[PDB]
């Protein structure tokens, strides 16, 4: 994207990493392999770190922002949708973050769970792993199914080549 | 905008349209005549096609994408508020769409629609012709009155004219 | 930012205030003292005119925009969260607005008023000062405690602070 340092941070970027020009990295962020950023999306990186793990996508319009004292920790195979917001919490593996949704300060978000769009996931909130979270304040209503299980990998792998179309195949006209 | 083609699509964008250089618009995007897209709005076209129809606006912060097998088609005189977010959603004709709304996968939105601010309309929802949708998953609360339904034109009528202005008009400084 | 006049309009930005090279801001658009727009923020002055005070940010992926009539002020030590949306409406001092939240036309927040994430202030509405506004539609659920008011001011420093971090150490790699 349009990347930046502030004061002593660089960005470290890995080589297979995707990061739409138009997309905002400022700071101390950490992008690993096959992770994607997409246009609009701002990292900005100029309090605490924001880490993001393999094969996770951060999409169109996202913010990701930090507390002091809270950092943001995503892990591998997530996905944060469009228009979402994650907001110094600690995000686990296999993990969809819903359209237009709001992880706070301190929550906790386990593995294998699905946040729904536009919930809120309040401050320290803590998400046990394979929950279907819904509402605002964002509530467990549910155990994931097999196949909403299976979709917390896939909807990622599909991001991974979508990343690698665009490296490949964009063209400014 | 900051204009796109991914592999072999073009977006298809009509000489009257405004498309801010803020915006992004990538791939197979078709925006017919008078439609407008905002700053930093973002029509990702990578994956199936994004139809806006005539006289239809895009605001800012907006971002639309679509799923494999769910294109996103728009039709004519169609607000789509700031911030809001339309994934893979067939929508009608005179509808306005919320700021900060979220339509979901495989949707249909009917014509002379309104989504209230912050619903959520659900994966596959059917939404008849003038209906007023509230709330998260969102739900027809009743039909809209005469005046609601002349806004779902005049709603699109300011935006057309507001194109335009800005077509002539704008000057970066 | 990328700043804008749209025929006769050009944006008045105090000397101090931090605007993002990647914000946007359009027209009508006055931002005092200490201020601050983020990455990906949009200040649309192209109806009526928005107005932010001293020491008030405007975050990442935040829009700005009126209505006929209904210009949008905002006070002092204003905080405007990630991701949320102010439409022709009128904010006080030390009011923060919650991530991704919507304040619509016509509302009248009061001073020392928090709102929550995700939640959407109705046209018209009237907030009173001291309030905590949670939900869609939003109603004061209670009055805040001395240590919410004491953060109203609190983390409208904090960004100003930020600010001129990023005024001075920005570096764009
Ligand atoms: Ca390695
Ligand atoms: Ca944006
Ligand atoms: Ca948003
Ligand atoms: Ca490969
Ligand atoms: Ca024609
Ligand atoms: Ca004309
Ligand atoms: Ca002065
Ligand atoms: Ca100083
Ligand atoms: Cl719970
Ligand atoms: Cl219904
Ligand atoms: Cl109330
Ligand atoms: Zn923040
Ligand atoms: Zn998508
Ligand atoms: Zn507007």
């Amino acid at each position: 994207m349009a990347i930046y340092e502030i004061n002593g941070k660089k960005p470290r970027i890995h080589p297979s990493a995707f990061v739409d020009e138009n997309a905002v990295v400022i700071g101390d962020v950490v992008l690993e392999e096959k992770t994607s950023v997409w246009p609009s999306a701002v990292l900005r990186g100029d309090i605490e770190q924001i880490y993001v793990g393999k094969y996770s996508n951060v999409q169109d319009n996202v913010s990701i922002h930090t507390s002091h004292g809270y950092p943001t920790e995503i892990g591998e195979y997530v996905t944060i949708g469009h228009n979402a917001m994650v907001h110094g919490a600690k995000v686990g593996n296999y993990v969809i973050i819903g359209i237009s949704s709001v992880i706070l300060d301190g929550a906790k978000i386990g593995d294998h769970v699905i946040i729904g769009a536009g919930a809120v996931v309040p401050p320290n909130k803590e998400i046990p792993d394979y929950s279907l979270v819904l509402g605002v304040p964002g509530k467990v209503v549910r155990q994931l199914t097999e196949e909403e299980i299976e979709w917390t990998k896939k909807n990622a792998e599909i991001y991974v080549e979508l990343a690698e179309k665009h490296i490949k195949g964009r063209k400014r006209i």
